[PDB]
């Protein structure tokens, strides 16, 4: 069995390799990347997204959100306060400020320190979940807006045509913005360039493993348990490196830098943070692999997750005994 102690395994494809991405895929599946729930991919040097990015100012955050934390420094929910449209020129100055930018440090592990001190004690704003793509269209190579659809990856396994639609999006963050533990929406995988600017350090639990993780959250989260049965579909639960080795989970992680691709695969639990202003892409996608996760994912029926579109045909056709439920959930 290859990573059988599931570590993070970080790729770097020559230019030749880069051409396929399916087939990249599934090599570094061939390797046991995806025992980790998550791998980094370093572009060759050839590559590059586009041109520049001395042009993104205009790009408009419509409804940015301020992330307010309760509980304790190292489990904490945060709900998403709706604030008022601004640029990202405007957002980027923002980040910058005195009061929302990077403390002094002197490195990632002494920034991982302060954040986990003192992340509840702040309110960050993130642009998030924002339909677009930085990409250049003349990107051949691992253009995320031009990926094969996840609609048209299950009617090739499974013969079923069905409606929706599979696009990027973009993400500006700053300091402490926060990721809550996660997996994809139907167990997808995601994949997620750094188009710019400060780091994003995450966390993983390997897939073989996520029920563990599950079981720590009901404990820890007992209220919002009882409420939802599939709660952490709700994407707003926190908790720290140092609390989930007190309980035993296992766990990776790793700091992405501008430049390079993270892959999360089914079932692999992720969190998270950025250091600074950035901007992210990213989208999900499948794979053969996937259909049986898809078959078995959990789901929100409570109400409170609520997801796009293109999710109701994956539950109808994966899994038709809970999807009158979950519509139920949805409408
Ligand atoms: O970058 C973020 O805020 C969160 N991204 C992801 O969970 C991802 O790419 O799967
Ligand atoms: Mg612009
Ligand atoms: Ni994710
Ligand atoms: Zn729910």
């Amino acid at each position: 069995a290859q990573n059988p102690n599931c570590n993070i395994m970080i790729f770097h494809p020559t230019k030749e390799e880069f051409n396929d991405f399916d087939k990249y895929i599934a090599y570094m599946e061939s390797q046991g990347a995806h025992r980790a729930g998550l791998a980094k991919i370093i572009p060759p040097k050839e590559w590059k997204a586009r041109e520049t990015y001395d042009n993104i100012s205009e790009i408009l955050i419509a409804t940015p959100l301020q992330q307010v934390a309760s509980g304790r420094a190292g489990v904490f929910t945060q709900y998403h306060k709706k604030k008022k449209a601004m640029t990202v020129g405007e957002y980027r100055h923002l980040a910058n400020s005195k009061k929302y930018q990077t403390p002094p440090h002197q490195n990632f592990e002494d920034l991982e320190r302060k954040y986990w001190k003192n992340r509840i004690y702040n309110s960050p704003i993130y642009g998030a979940d924002i339909s677009g793509s930085l990409f250049d269209e003349n990107t051949k190579q691992w253009n995320l807006g031009h990926l094969g659809t996840i609609q048209d990856l299950l009617e090739k396994e499974c013969g079923v045509v069905i409606e929706g639609v599979n696009t990027p999006y973009l993400y500006f963050g700053m300091w402490k913005t926060t990721f809550a533990w996660h997996t994809e929406d139907m167990d997808l995988y995601s994949i997620n360039y750094l188009h710019l600017g400060e780091p994003k350090t995450w966390y993983v639990v390997p897939p073989e493993h996520g029920q563990r993780l599950e079981r720590l959250a009901r404990e820890l989260f007992p209220g919002s348990s009882r409420g939802c049965g599939a709660f952490l579909r709700h994407k707003v639960a926190l908790i720290s490196p140092t609390v989930l080795k007190e309980n035993g989970i296992p766990f990776n992680r790793i700091t992405q830098e501008a430049g390079e691709f993270m892959v999360t695969f089914p079932y692999g639990y992720h969190a998270g943070f950025n250091h600074g202003f950035n901007c992210a892409e990213a989208i999900n996608f499948a794979t053969p692999r996937w259909i049986d996760y898809g078959k078995m994912a959990s789901q929100c029926s409570c109400g409170e997750a609520r997801v796009t579109f293109s999710m109701d045909a994956f539950v109808r056709i994966l899994q038709p005994e809970r999807y009158d439920l979950w519509k139920r959930g949805q409408d």
